[PDB]
């Protein structure tokens, strides 16, 4: 029967509400009770505050007025106000003190996810103080995740006029008896009871969500801890850039501050770190999530040698040089991994902090070839599968569902091993026509990745595997360097590949460098543990990249 | 017979020389004359300078090495180093006091223009110290305006090595007498006059400029003062997002720091700031110039209504949600003005400033209806022309290579009058078919606009003079506030459209308006005086954005 919830800002979604720094500042400067919302209410519907409200003046116009009831209150009240008293401070103050309360944004996400129509309804102000920003901020943050936002000020309405609610109604396309309206103040929930709306007066966030959880049947409170926000690919502005003639690069763009690039891994997408791109945005940073060099939009050039890490990593210069930065932080994962050591290697003055998760940096050997290096390590094996241009091209091309539901899949769930592979003849040789799908995964995502290697499928991302020597002798250049710029290195605990113990030795190349481990999680790092990455990174960057 | 000339960085393109910062520490210190020299150089071609220039170690790890050089230069003249000795203090201070030497890259710029291939060839290292960011500036500013970059530490090759000498030649597709190669120091002017290039020991700048004028037969000393630095679009970032469903915006991105959101008038394109769009990144923003709705590679729906402000409005909104920008500094010209004056009246919370170039921020007449307060004013008669879809758009699509030619034209130049064009029957009816190219425009740049303009013609961008009514219905709703977040107006003399006496009441709806304007400048603000508006611009975004 319910199918839309509908929820206020001020005291539902963002606690404490401002209405209540009137009470506090009351106490906190002994004034008589009341006389802050008696000020701030004055002259009901067509007292200052309501033309606030509905968009007739700007916050800062308003300032003053409320001075002037304010001054008028305490004198009918024959009480001075205090030298100093300043309506600006309470308001700036209790403007940065309201925080989203993540119980309820929580429950309104879940809610949405079952099916609901969800919107902030609220009565709010054209701010225009110098610190807005931080408002507009939190507006960002909330809105993404409903389906509207109404606001009194851009609809010239306000609660309890009854017809915001018919305004509610409509943009909902919905029958009130379809609608949970929760709200802190009771005369804001007469109208909506009056259409027949169940409406939920919220005190404790927790008894609010008691009430929703049993008028939904949904439940909402003491709910597992839930993933992280994850990106809707048409809803990413999407950058191109062209850093020589037959070769240019996509990336996805979000958040702003410190510019902070992405490198996916083998065989992936800008779409493996879904679940860190809000979350650094959020955490005050510039996210670009690259389509690394032969993969989904950027482009696919055949021939080998366009993807020897040197010109792999010229071309990231490149990239930064078209798009005016100077420094990115570089993160990588994998083969992403790899091309981020090797960029604070040999271009330091472009890297403003180096991560990878899983890939350890590994010195190249002079005295050993570095085939002979990977015929030493039986794990490694597959690499060797990957030399022959067409062998592994083919097995991996010839059904793209089923490769990547095959790769993707957590530590406990696998059905390739990567054991002598070369022998067997392929990659899953030994694995299903249909494997069931990854707890990690849903059918959507992995989709996404399938209509993204019909673009240029596998050679240009197994080329990455196929400049082996090439590779070895660029290396030989750097062997007496060290890298002395910021380095965070995250191993996995459960990566039958790049396990942790590779990484061991790094600390004699990187003296500086710091870790973070994550335990049960296999290869597919971002995807897998998704929370304790987002929270090493989001760490590591406060307080080495800013 | 000359074509191509190729720069050092330290002591030619950039001044001070930081070998320079040894003599001064020296003086400054009462040091023995050439102390820090000698332990700079000391091992010759095995010393740690030159494995740092040649790539084998970083800059961090030569710092201890040249402390131990000058412990060791100091013992051996019988001199002790000044209690807290520092060469890294000494570098940071001589790496951030050296700039580029404004009229070298100018004749550089030049030298380019008439044909030339240049180069920077360079002894450097590949720099790792906390401060590091300031050289990696510097070298993009620089790079950009050469065709190659060859650097010491990157190909492990030093001058006056004579490989080196081979390696530019190689890279110039040139022969030793094509090529003028200017140093300030005489050692590594040796071998490129042996090959027999002409050669000039850089001295003083002007001198230099004598030779290299005298030797290329061009002139680059006292040339007349160069427009600032245009944008080659397929050099740029390009960036796409949509805002819903039918409807994608294009823009073009440079720069990091405050997001600065440019927006050009009718009939225009973001390569209306070609100009502005290097200036603002130098000058330390993130600038984001808009295909604004209906033009380029942004969505141009057919509807009339997808054009009133209000849609427009609450599109670049929806712009910033999907960057996830909470903020931008807003500023346009023309039809772009006037969305960012509404923009800081709807949405200050998202204007971090705004400003305009020609149009006034003018209020809707409650009175009168805005059709009729167009009637009044003769020169804003072609708006009725603009009235009747499909009347301009068959005029103004009929040929574009002179459309455009037509309309863009310096102050004294013009060849339509917006004399009663209703009654004439049209923008060009007289005005000539071929006609002259604008001093203000190349070839090149009016093509840029026509194949833009294929696209989609003038449907949508035509459109936004089309909800006359509507805008001003909405307008209305603004009329009790005033804008009070920073804002700049900026009046061109020679407008004579967009007046400066129409800006003269300004000040009464935004009491802290700051004010430019432009001398000899007529509607075309920013390819006429590209100038003096980034002069304006970065003055008052330094000093009101930041
Ligand atoms: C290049 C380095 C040495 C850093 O790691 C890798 O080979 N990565 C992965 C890529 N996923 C994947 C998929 C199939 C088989 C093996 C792997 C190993
Ligand atoms: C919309 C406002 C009132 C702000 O200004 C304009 O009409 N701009 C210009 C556009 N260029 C142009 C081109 C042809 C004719 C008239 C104009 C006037
Ligand atoms: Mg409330
Ligand atoms: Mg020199």
């Amino acid at each position: 029967t319910l199918r839309a919830a509908v929820f206020d800002l001020d005291g539902v979604l963002a606690l404490p509400a401002v209405f209540g720094v009137l009470g506090r500042t009351e106490e906190a400067l002994a004034l008589p009770r009341g006389l802050l919302n008696d000020a701030f209410q004055k002259g009901g519907p067509e007292g200052a505050t309501t033309r606030l409200m509905k968009g007739e003046i700007t916050l800062s116009q308003w300032i003053p007025l409320m001075e002037e009831n304010c001054r008028k209150c305490s004198e009918t009240a024959k009480v001075c106000l205090p030298k100093n008293f300043s309506i600006k401070e309470i308001f700036d103050k209790a403007i940065s003190a309201r925080k989203i309360n993540r119980p309820m944004l929580q429950a309104a996400l879940m809610l949405r996810k079952k099916g609901f129509t969800t919107a902030i309804l609220t009565n709010t102000w054209l701010d225009d103080r110098a610190e807005r920003d931080g408002l507009a901020q939190l507006m960002c943050e909330l809105k993404m995740h409903f389906d509207f936002l109404i606001e009194s000020c851009q609809v010239g309405m306000v609660k309890p006029e009854p017809q915001i609610y018919k305004f509610l109604l409509d943009t909902l396309k919905a029958s009130p008896s379809e609608v949970v309206f929760l709200d802190d103040i009771g005369a804001n929930l007469k109208p909506a009871r009056d259409l027949g709306m169940v409406t939920i007066l919220v005190q404790d966030t927790d008894t609010a969500l008691k009430e929703l959880e049993k008028v939904t049947g949904i439940q909402l409170l003491n709910t597992p801890a839930p993933l992280p926000t994850s990106c809707n690919p048409s809803d990413m502005s999407h950058g191109y850039v062209t850093v020589k003639p037959r070769v240019r690069l996509h990336f996805v763009e979000l958040g702003s501050g410190p510019a902070v690039c992405l490198c996916h891994g083998f065989p992936e997408s800008w779409y493996s770190w879904r679940y860190q791109i809000p979350a650094l945005a959020q955490a005050g940073y510039r996210v670009l999530a690259m389509d690394m060099k032969g993969y989904g939009e950027s482009s696919a050039p055949p021939e080998i040698e366009e993807y020897c890490m040197e010109v792999l990593c010229k071309e990231m210069v490149t990239f930064l040089d078209k798009l005016g930065l100077s420094q990115a932080v570089f993160i990588g994962h994998d083969w992403g991994g790899m091309l981020v050591w090797y960029m604070a290697l040999f271009y330091p003055e472009r890297v403003r902090a180096v991560a990878s998760l899983n890939t350890p940096f590994i010195p190249a050997n002079p005295n050993m070839s570095p085939l002979e290096s990977i015929k030493a390590n039986p794990v490694f094996d597959y690499q060797l599968y990957f030399q022959e241009p067409g062998v592994a091209e083919a097995e991996l091309e010839q059904n793209l569902s089923r490769t990547f539901k095959s790769l993707f899949r957590a530590s406990d769930e696998s059905v390739l091993s990567m054991h002598k592979v070369c022998e067997a003849g392929g990659l899953f040789v030994n694995s299903p026509e249909e494997p069931s799908l990854s707890r990690m995964v849903t059918e959507e995502e992995i989709q996404f990745y399938v209509q993204q290697f019909k673009k240029s499928g596998f050679r240009g991302p197994l080329n990455w595997y196929r400049n082996m020597e090439r590779n070895w002798k660029w290396a030989c250049k750097s062997l007496g360097r060290k890298i002395l710029i910021p380095a965070l290195m995250v191993t996995a605990e459960k990566d039958f590949v790049l396990v942790p113990q590779m990484s061991q030795h790094m600390e004699d190349w990187i003296p500086h460098l710091k870790r973070g481990h994550i335990e049960d999680c296999g290869h597919w790092t971002q995807m897998d543990k998704p929370t304790e990455v987002n929270q090493i990174l989001i760490k590591w960057l406060d307080s080495d990249a800013r």
